[PDB]
């Protein structure tokens, strides 16, 4: 097994001493090929970027999620939340349970108007801007997409579009990932220096917090009635446990959902705006499908449905740059991986997921192209070949969803404006545990199709 350069004691750690740690073992991830042994003092792992290798780590009766160091730094405010609890952990099967149909067809079209209101909150921002202006797209997808997990999930209204800057439950969100990600590269992390760190965390927990009790507050005081994610999590009761959720863990789903329900989705949007751009041919066609499919004046459910060419668009941005670029897992029993890596019972495997589908034995060795149509037929695709969304009992419970508001909101972003590229923008990718494109930036010239007023 091949394994990267080391610094005495420190082993491989210094290699994630950088602002893009994922990139950098894309980097090794290529140098190395399929597989790789990487130390710090105290850890191991074994990073794989194959088909034929993630195929056997899909196997979830020889391997189930790990809580990686950083989701284990994540959990000090996620708890034991469906992100960040282990598979037998009481609530992980009991939360799964209870709020799975949170997330059906049925309720999807149920979440449908909420997500319009946003979204025509977006179209309407960008109708609205003068000539000398431009748009921020993480930012105003961040805006867009924490906005639609709140209302739609929460019955709760971040206002993010009344806000210049960032919401401060964002800002507190990526000030406690970012130092999640720091504390990965700490050598040395309980040194005095640190100390403003942790009150600094602390503080941003309490930020995170603060608006938790909000969204309870706000939900005991409702008077009507919403029937969504969080009357779920309220009223709940799981099947093969009769119990519902407790307060505590309530408040660690409330910010869970929070935050893997919107933060991947806003790097979604954000990636495929930014592929459109750079391939006029693809936005062209996407962009009278959108034109050809959304004929009413606000979008129903059966038409986003249609958008068939827009969720190859989005599923090709996907492949590219996976929002959530790597999952955590662990061998079960002592095993062999693909016949001739041996691993020992709680041996900790990295998939990197930029590198799977990047995987020239796979998709061909033009995987750096953009090209929608690999997607033209999904089952034309491997298993395991693409897997954004994770893997089994533990993939993403809101990926439906995801795509959904997605889709919906690329579709009418394609409707209504004609797109530039106007600085020539050049990717840089920023890390924070996810991805996202840094400063990417676009003008928006109205097509000046009317829109139509908010449903219910
Ligand atoms: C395109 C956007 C999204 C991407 C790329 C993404 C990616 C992922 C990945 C890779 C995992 C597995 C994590 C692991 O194995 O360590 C996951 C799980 C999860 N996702 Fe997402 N996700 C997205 C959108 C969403 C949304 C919109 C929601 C909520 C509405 C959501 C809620 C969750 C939850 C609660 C889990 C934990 C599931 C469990 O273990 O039971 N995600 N997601």
């Amino acid at each position: 097994m091949p394994q990267p350069k080391t610094f005495g004691e420190l082993k491989n750690l210094p290699l994630l001493n950088t602002d893009k740690p994922v990139q950098a073992l894309m980097k090794i991830a290529d140098e190395l090929g399929e597989i790789f042994k990487f130390e710090a003092p105290g850890r191991v792992t074994r990073y794989l970027s194959s088909q034929r290798l993630i195929k056997e780590a899909a196997d979830e009766s020889r391997f189930d999620k790990n809580l990686s160091q950083a989701l284990k730094f994540v959990r000090d405010f996620a708890g034991d939340g469906l992100f960040t609890s282990w598979t037998h952990e009481k609530n992980w099967c009991k939360a799964h349970n209870i709020l799975l149909p949170s997330f059906s067809q049925q309720a999807m079209k149920g979440y449908h108007a909420m997500m319009v209101d946003i979204a025509v909150q977006l179209v309407q921002k960008w109708e609205r801007l003068n000539a000398d202006e431009h748009i921020e797209v993480p930012e105003d997808m961040t805006r867009l997409t924490l906005d639609t997990i709140g209302l739609s999930g929460f019955n709760y209204r971040f206002n993010s579009f009344y806000r210049d800057q960032p919401h401060p439950f964002i800002t507190s969100m990526v000030r406690a990932l970012d130092e999640a990600m720091n504390k990965l590269q700490r050598a040395n992390p309980d040194d005095p220096a640190y100390d403003e760190n942790k009150r600094q965390f602390q503080e941003d927990i309490k930020v995170m917090n603060d608006l938790v009790d909000k969204i309870i507050a706000d939900r005991k005081a409702s008077g009507e009635q919403s029937d969504d994610l969080l009357t779920h999590m309220l009223n709940g009761k799981d099947p093969e446990t009769g119990e519902p959720l407790d307060d505590e863990n309530i408040r660690y789903q409330i910010i869970t959902f929070l935050i893997a329900g919107h933060e991947t989705t806003s790097g979604l949007l954000s990636f495929a705006l930014y592929f459109l751009v750079k391939n006029p041919h693809v936005l062209q066609k996407a962009a009278e499908e959108a034109a050809r499919v959304l004929v009413d004046p606000v979008p129903s459910y059966k038409q986003v449905k249609q958008l068939k060419y827009v969720g190859m668009v989005l599923n090709e941005a996907l492949r590219l740059w996976p929002t959530a670029p790597a999952f955590s897992l662990y061998a079960k029993e002592d095993t062999v991986l693909g016949g001739e890596y041996p691993l020992e019972k709680g041996d900790e495997l990295m998939v990197l997921i930029p590198q799977l589908h990047r995987d020239k034995t796979i998709w061909g060795d033009d995987v750096e192209e953009f090209r929608p149509e690999r997607f033209e037929n999904p089952s034309a695709i491997p298993q395991h070949a693409f897997k954004p969304f994770g893997n089994g009992q533990r993939a993403c419970i809101g990926q439906q969803f995801a795509l959904h508001e997605a889709t919906l909101v690329l579709g009418m972003m394609l409707k209504h404006f004609d797109f530039e590229d106007h600085t020539n923008y050049e990717l840089d990718i920023k890390e924070t545990l996810t991805l996202k494109p840094e400063g990417f930036v676009v003008k928006a010239k109205s097509k000046k199709i009317p829109l139509g007023g908010i449903p219910s």
